């Protein structure tokens, strides 16, 4: 049967909030059967935990937060995504900050961190969302879609009037790998939308080390792009993490148009509330499943 997964060992990792420009500690560590993916504020006394789960998402703000009344975890879409690329289904997230570490402004370093410590498959059957009917959420001319699909796919089209923007993709995860094609795309900024953010005392983590930094005309990054589509492979990325806060894998795929977190959120929670839209679904026998996993 395909089995739930979490880490394997401990993982520690070190870096600066995007927003706050603080250091932040990072711990990963193994958790139990069904347990999901649960943050810790470990600077708190009390400890403050949070599920990463769609009713725990906070102010739809420059990023995914997750909150528990005046406390909250910023920036969590990146880790989540690594997390969603490997298919860790528990683990607790510990963090000595308010906000995840942005490191390269992509999942690489997480997904290494995470493969340097490995996968452990755990004696239950993981449980998938399965879309049966399609759920369209729209707001202006953004939409995010979920559609039926016998696997896991991600299409995202993007539409910058702007000298430096392919703005489409589409990628199959049982074909195309998360890790090679996906993960190393890093969040980008405007000069424009930075300069405004740090007016506002946001941003102060930001670097040419963390986000792909775009003037009026051109990437500043002396080293330029990973990919020739970064940027709509960063949105896929990003949605990915996004997804995950359902707290189960899906099967099916996603449609984004200019979509981000706002109508992310509003996509997941209107699939809950539509119990007809989807199931949830065991595989007794990997070979036969839409779906596959890396060895641990
Ligand atoms: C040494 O410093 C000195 C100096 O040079 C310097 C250099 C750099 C910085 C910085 C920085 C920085 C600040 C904010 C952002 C950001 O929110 N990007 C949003 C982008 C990326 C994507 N969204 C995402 O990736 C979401 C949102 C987060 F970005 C994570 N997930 C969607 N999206 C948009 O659609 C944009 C067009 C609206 C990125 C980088 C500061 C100072
Ligand atoms: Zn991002």
């Amino acid at each position: 049967m395909i089995k739930q997964r979490t880490l394997k060992n401990i993982i520690r990792a070190t870096g600066v909030g995007l927003h706050s420009g603080e250091k932040v500690y990072l711990t990963l560590k193994p958790a139990p059967v069904d347990t999901g993916i649960v943050f810790s504020r470990t600077d708190l006394d009390p400890v403050v935990e949070i599920p990463a789960r769609a009713e725990n998402v906070g102010e739809t703000t420059m990023s995914t937060t997750l909150v528990k009344g005046d406390v909250k975890v910023d920036t969590v879409e990146h880790l989540l995504s690594a997390m969603a690329g490997l298919g860790i289904d528990n683990a607790y997230v510990e963090l000595s900050a308010s906000e995840v570490p942005i490191m390269d402004g992509s999942a690489g370093p997480f997904v290494f961190l995470i493969q340097s410590a490995g996968l452990q498959e755990q004696e239950a059957a993981k449980k998938f969302i399965r879309i049966k009917r399609e759920v369209s959420v729209e707001e202006g001319d953004k939409r995010a879609v979920f559609v039926p699909f016998d696997g896991f796919k991600v299409s995202f089209e993007i539409d910058f009037d702007h000298p430096v923007f392919t703005q489409q993709a589409s990628v199959d995860f049982s074909s195309t790998s998360f890790v090679k094609e996906v993960s190393r795309a890093r969040t980008f900024g405007f000069m424009r939308d930075i300069e405004y953010l740090r007016s506002q005392n946001l941003a102060l983590g930001g670097s040419v080390e963390n986000a792909i930094v775009v003037d009026e005309n051109r990437v500043l990054n002396e080293d330029g792009l990973r990919y020739e589509d970064e940027f709509v492979k960063h949105k896929i990325l990003d949605a990915i993490g996004d997804l995950y806060l359902l707290g189960n894998s899906l099967i099916g795929e996603f449609r984004g148009f200019k979509s981000g977190h706002a109508l992310n959120n509003q996509l997941l929670r209107t699939l809950i509330a539509d119990k007809d839209a989807w199931e949830v679904v065991t595989f007794e026998d990997a070979r036969t499943a839409p779906i596959s996993y890396m060895r641990p």
